[PDB]
């Protein structure tokens, strides 16, 4: 079968035949399209990108960071992974108008939405114990008892909390499918960076399926990566231009060297990446 | 110049090949994919199938439904239109446990949580002006003061209304694009029955488009509809096999008769389908 990256060079592909001229909120200019989906097979091997190497301890400390329902920047910058920090800064929160906030404080981002969905916020710091509804919980529940089950949905998409954010979620949410005892998530991105950004997405949400997966007794089916606003920089277009030439190779694959059953329980050190050789940067 | 029936046409041929079987809520059998996507211009052609009639008063009546924000299911059935009626029987509710809830009153369904997401739902009698987050509108206003945004997005998914409703929604959400003045929407829905649903689905949200290109000045451009369970039941597989060899025929054009500049004030006098001839049967 065709290497499961050329899914994603393919795109690159199109957005630069077919891709419009648009602008984002600062005016940089970029190659739109509008409406674009992959998939990407999780059996016996995992969708981290070869053609350019990607931040693996990011997503693995990123998604980490969700499920424990955090929203400090802080939390996941004392780990290496810096990635958030820039939205946490102390200019940035009374830029929006968040100056009663404590630095590292980014609201109601995607970990509270993932576990206290519809929670009166109040800051970073504080208990928010059988409060709103556990989404990601609630779908391990229903992954166990009723696979069937189409109305399997995470969504980080919270209409009422979007003002008291550092920045809405790319990720407006993600469904499950079971079907022979197999698991497969499809997200939703209302916006891509298929430059640096996506190959970091596709990743994040392939282990979240991994892990799930895990806890259910399922082996990992498909992800499905459907875009909104799929666009590149006018600037990257070079550089992925010498990257839509490389030849991709053949994809790591992720091993659980631990036993989890919990969500909660799963460690940083529970996972490794095995025959991961990308492309030098 | 392909005909836009044919990406639906090629999606049931997909699923008759490709797809699996997997049971329903009833236990009845069904032929499963899960990620499907197809794109629908609405460039002087509105795309409601012609290989089978589709239920168009259905289809414009319930829209207007929703832009009212009513959830009594006696409006939109007073109107010639029964397929919410099952839902606000007093037997149905009972077997819900809203043995308090009226005769016709669906909850927190799609109206209310298009003009009024997150506010407290009271009654289908209850009045809701100024509270929650009107979506609709906010969509709206985007696409005139900042057409180039990324988070023009309308979610029906409320993981906290869930409960309450007769039925969880099909359509979670959905986002708009604008770019050379062009309208495009992409709809997310969970789920699809490709014989009965979907049909009736493509052409509810390329109307919403129609609608709201008509009042922000903007000529339609596409429309796209991501699937999640894109299934057809078994017992569906004959007849349907019939239908696949039915060759499209042009798509009708739809017209708005008199210029309005607000939402609200659409009326279903307002609209009219021409050259529409669907196979019969
Ligand atoms: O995972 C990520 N996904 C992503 O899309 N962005 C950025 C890239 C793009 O420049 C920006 C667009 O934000 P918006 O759609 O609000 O304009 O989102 C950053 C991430 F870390
Ligand atoms: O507009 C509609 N779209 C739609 O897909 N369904 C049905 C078709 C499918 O059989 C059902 C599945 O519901 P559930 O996922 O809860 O089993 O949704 C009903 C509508 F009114």
């Amino acid at each position: 079968p065709p290497h499961g990256e050329l899914q994603y060079l393919g795109q690159i592909q199109h957005i630069l035949r077919c891709g419009v001229r648009k602008d984002d909120r600062t005016g940089t200019g970029t190659l739109s399209v509008f409406g674009m989906q992959a998939r990407y097979s999780l059996r016996d091997e995992f969708p981290l990108l070869t053609t350019k190497r990607v931040f693996w301890k990011g997503v693995l400390e990123e998604l980490l960071w969700f499920i424990k329902g955090s929203t400090n920047a802080k939390e996941l910058s004392s780990k290496g992974v810096k990635i958030w920090d820039a939205n946490g800064s102390r200019d940035f929160l009374d830029s929006l108008g968040f100056s009663t906030r404590e630095e590292g404080d980014l609201g109601p981002v995607y970990g509270f939405q993932w576990r206290h969905f519809g929670a009166e916020y109040r800051d970073m710091e504080s208990d928010y114990s059988g409060q709103g509804v556990d989404q990601l919980q609630k779908v391990i529940d229903t992954i166990k008892t009723n696979p069937d089950d189409r109305r399997i949905i995470m969504c980080a998409w919270n209409p009422r909390d979007l003002p008291l954010m550092a920045l809405p979620p790319c990720h407006a949410l993600c469904q499950f499918y079971v079907v022979n005892s197999e698991l497969s998530c499809q997200l939703y991105q209302r916006s891509g960076d298929m430059g640096l950004g996506v190959p970091f997405n596709i990743a994040s949400y392939a282990l979240l399926t991994y892990m799930i997966a895990h806890i259910t007794g399922l082996k990992p089916g498909d992800f499905i990566h459907t875009l909104g606003d799929a666009h590149i920089y006018l600037n990257h277009i070079e550089p992925l231009k010498i990257q839509l030439q490389r030849e991709p190779r053949p994809f790591p694959k992720l091993r659980i060297l631990r036993k989890v059953e919990k969500i909660d329980d799963f460690k940083a050190e529970d996972f490794q990446i095995e025959g991961y050789n990308p492309h030098p940067t």
